[PDB]
């Protein structure tokens, strides 16, 4: 199927150069150093960064309140009326997981600590959509830092700043089912070409899940002829999809891209990244013209379902001096992670 320009023009609008699209000039591979660093999602059902990820120590949100001279309850119950349980008031209430048994979205009693009774909420619910371009765009919290009193470990510091781009105005370039043509020249480009990387919604199922991507690497360039590739995959004489398609080539690609986890420490500077970064291959027909120009493609072996939803690009770092609405202040936040990052 034909492919269109005006996903490609926003990228060409951003980038402020053309973007590549005869296959044969295209890279092969292309891994975005330094990698993402990894972090989770927060989740809603445990209550945002108010979670104690480590036992007996205080929550992200806890440390933030002390170090910076707020209360404590009322800065932690910010968190949870705009991000965390509180945030759910209206669903069904409970006091056990046997309550939420009626519900069919994946719902778990939640209960604040403190608290006796909570709310039956989504376990998917969370911030992923800001630990991604957190991910990519801030550099990973390496070492510990002492701020008045208050020990901050580099996973708090992931907590503060994921937090914190959900709360601010963080621009983005959004594109995109999603053309496999667009697929390859996007990926190609932007982590090959240009030494950037973007975000990718790998499920493409019904919930959002939003994942930094590391890498893209090509596994197969086979040519066909349009009537090879119709009756291999289709069953067919001659090629429906694209009557200005002259060949095909049938592309097996992995992209590579980072997951959750709650592991303290600088883990892109130990290499311990690796542990936390995944992949999935992708299988597809490229429609190329005379030229040997990507004009459209096809997606093939079950990658009919299972392909990335969108892409997209955060264009910067939010606002020097933003203040959330729970009261976290980038400001803050920025100087206890430049401090994480060159470990003082």
């Amino acid at each position: 199927e034909a492919n269109g320009n005006q996903d490609i023009a926003k990228l060409e609008a951003y980038f402020g150069t053309k973007m590549e699209m005869t296959l044969k000039d295209l890279p092969t591979v292309g891994v975005h150093t330094p990698s993402p660093w990894a972090g989770p999602y927060w989740p809603t059902y445990q209550d945002s960064i108010n979670v104690q990820w480590s036992q007996g120590q205080p929550s992200a949100a806890e440390k933030y309140a002390k170090a910076f001279g707020k209360d404590v309850k009322t800065f932690m119950d910010a968190v949870s009326k705009k991000n965390g349980i509180d945030s759910q008031s209206g669903r069904k209430k409970c006091s056990s997981d046997d309550d939420c048994s009626t519900l069919t979205d994946g719902s778990s009693c939640s209960i604040r600590t403190g608290k006796t009774s909570g709310y039956c909420i989504p376990t998917w619910f969370g911030i992923s959509h800001a630990w991604s371009p957190a991910a990519i765009l801030e550099t990973e919290p390496k070492c510990p830092v002492k701020h008045n009193g208050v020990t901050f470990q580099p996973m708090d510091l992931k907590a503060l700043v994921s937090l914190v781009y959900d709360g601010a105005r963080v621009q983005t370039v959004f594109t995109g089912d999603l053309n496999p043509a667009y697929f390859h020249i996007a990926s190609a480009n932007i982590l090959g070409k240009l030494n950037s990387t973007f975000v990718a919604d790998v499920t493409a199922g019904a919930e959002v899940w939003n994942q930094p991507v590391r890498g893209f690497k090509v596994y197969e360039q086979t040519e066909m002829t349009l009537e090879e590739g119709a009756q291999t995959f289709y069953g067919l004489e001659a090629y429906p999809w694209n009557a200005a398609a002259k060949s095909l080539v049938y592309v097996k690609s992995r992209l590579s891209w980072i997951y959750e986890t709650y592991t303290d420490g600088g883990l892109v500077s130990s290499g311990q990244i690796d542990k936390f970064t995944t992949g999935q291959y992708y299988y597809y027909l490229l429609e190329l013209d005379d030229a040997g120009e990507i004009i459209g493609g096809e997606w093939v072996y079950g990658s009919d379902d299972d392909h990335p939803d969108f892409l997209w690009l955060p264009k910067a770092k939010p606002a020097a001096n933003t203040v959330t609405s729970v009261g976290l202040s980038y400001a803050d936040v920025s100087m206890l992670l430049k401090k994480s990052a060159a470990c003082t």
